[PDB]
């Protein structure tokens, strides 16, 4: 049906220029040794509602770039894992889609599992994707905790109206 799920986070497309498209990415060591690991992404604009338990909101993207995220969440909620679900959903950060994790992948299952392991341990890819701001009135801390105090904040992540 319409709603789709990445881990525990449900996604529902509000509107989009096109349906999600599939990229049949191929990784190779030699002609005889190569895996096909496809991923899905957006072509053009998209606005998508998401929800994970006490956390909900929506985000806007253009192709493989997040334009904005609006979130509603409890104070001091750790937003690491659901944000990664969004990142995977749109294939917004590497490695995990066009790049490997520093070693030739075993297959689809391994590649997806590697994504969440790798980026949980080190999530700067996301910070680079959004940007870090000097404005403190913004809600999301660099450690990706909701409304946590900090000397800098994550760009273009605000609170839902």
């Amino acid at each position: 049906h319409h709603t789709m799920k990445i881990r525990s986070t449900k996604f529902s497309i509000l509107n989009s220029d096109h349906p999600r498209i599939e990229v049949k990415k191929v990784f190779s060591l030699s002609p005889d040794v190569q895996v096909t690991i496809p991923y899905r992404r957006f072509k053009g604009k998209a606005k998508v509602y998401f929800q994970n338990d006490q956390i909900q909101g929506y985000f806007s993207c253009t192709d493989r770039q997040i334009d904005e995220i609006k979130i509603s969440a409890p104070k001091n909620a750790p937003l690491l894992e659901p944000l990664l679900d969004i990142c995977y959903y749109g294939s917004f950060i590497e490695p995990g889609f066009e790049q490997t994790f520093g070693f030739y992948p075993a297959g689809k299952r391994e590649f997806v599992d590697s994504f969440f392991m790798h980026h949980s341990k080190d999530h700067k890819a996301f910070l680079i994707h959004m940007g870090l701001d000097k404005d403190l009135s913004l809600p999301l801390s660099p450690e990706l905790n909701w409304k946590e105090p900090a000397l800098s904040k994550v760009c273009r992540v605000t609170e839902l109206d």
